[PDB]
């Protein structure tokens, strides 16, 4: 069952970074774990819960990628390390945003936490470059700036016409945030 | 003359009820009382047919921006009009950005022009805010700004756990774009 457990999550996170987050099921994952169907569903409610359990990793990868007199240059580098992170893991990356997990329904301790601690991340930089700003304000510019950084990077990796080309995307996020509370 | 826009009047209005993915060649036929084969007559897939319905979206998108020295205050409203867009048209406005539409392979030409057009309404008050900025620049910038925006309706919209919340999109839009042309 801890064994059981492991590898299930091992398997899934493989299967994601093989053939995307759509291509997971129960039959498949079963199969490769070598035990009954039932079994996954005895260790997660449903394939979402075991995604999530995924996207718990990724969060890991991305807080070791991510980690103080210029916080500018310090919300660049950290903007660089996600576009970085989501050209070399893309397929993980795109299941943070495609997993059902809402503000408005439950989010687990764990997975709310995890989120948060990222964005501290964020923040922390911001209270230098706006030292009058309270939380609410701060927190308010940290999903700006994240929901900013995010766009650019998913727009330019998916090559839509309306993206920055992929050459000019580190160039771009540069120009972006350097202009951030001057 | 009548069919090939009765496909087209069709396919925006099952784009509308049930999205871009209910699009079935089979369904649209039966409700235009025509072959499946008179749809590929006059389209040469699925795909061109959507490209259709997102050019009347497009249109939507340019009487919705164009409505009537302050170039802060025309971004800030213009994007305010992409939010209520997005909100207003929700699945006709996923059908943009979900369609198979890449910089790599072949887009066309009228469809890039449309979509071109578009970003005209943003680089000219982006040349008033930049002066010193060239064409290529400019271009660079716009299409920067319209991904950061992008990112924050996305996010905001979806709900997602790190995005900017509801009632505080239009004020986090604001608050993004007067800090451009620092
Ligand atoms: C910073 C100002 C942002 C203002 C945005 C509103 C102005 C006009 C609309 C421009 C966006 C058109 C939609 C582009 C859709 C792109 C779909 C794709 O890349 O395939
Ligand atoms: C403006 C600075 C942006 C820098 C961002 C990189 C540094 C911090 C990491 C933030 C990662 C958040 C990833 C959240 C994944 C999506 C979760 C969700 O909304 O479902
Ligand atoms: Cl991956
Ligand atoms: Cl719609």
């Amino acid at each position: 069952k801890a064994a059981l457990r492991e590898k299930l999550i091992d398997l899934a996170e493989a299967q994601i970074e093989a053939e995307g987050l759509a291509s997971l099921r129960a039959r498949e994952l079963a199969r490769q774990a070598d035990c009954a169907v039932g079994a996954i569903y005895t260790h997660f409610q449903d394939l979402n819960a075991l995604t999530l359990e995924v996207n718990g990793r990724t969060f890991a990868r991305l807080g070791a990628a991510v980690g103080d007199d210029h916080p500018n240059e310090r919300l660049i580098a950290m903007s660089h390390a996600y576009l970085a992170f989501a050209r070399e893991h893309p397929k993980l990356w795109r299941a943070l945003f495609d997993v059902e997990m809402r503000s408005d329904g439950p989010v687990p301790q764990w997975y709310g936490h995890a989120m948060a601690q990222l964005f501290s991340y964020i923040t922390t930089p911001l209270a230098k470059i706006f030292p009058e700003s309270d939380d609410a304000e701060l927190d308010l510019m940290t999903r700006t700036l994240f929901s900013s950084v995010h766009g650019i990077v998913l727009l330019g990796l998916e090559n839509r016409i309306s993206g920055v080309p992929g050459e000019q995307l580190k160039t771009m996020i540069r120009l972006l945030l350097e202009q951030v509370g001057r």
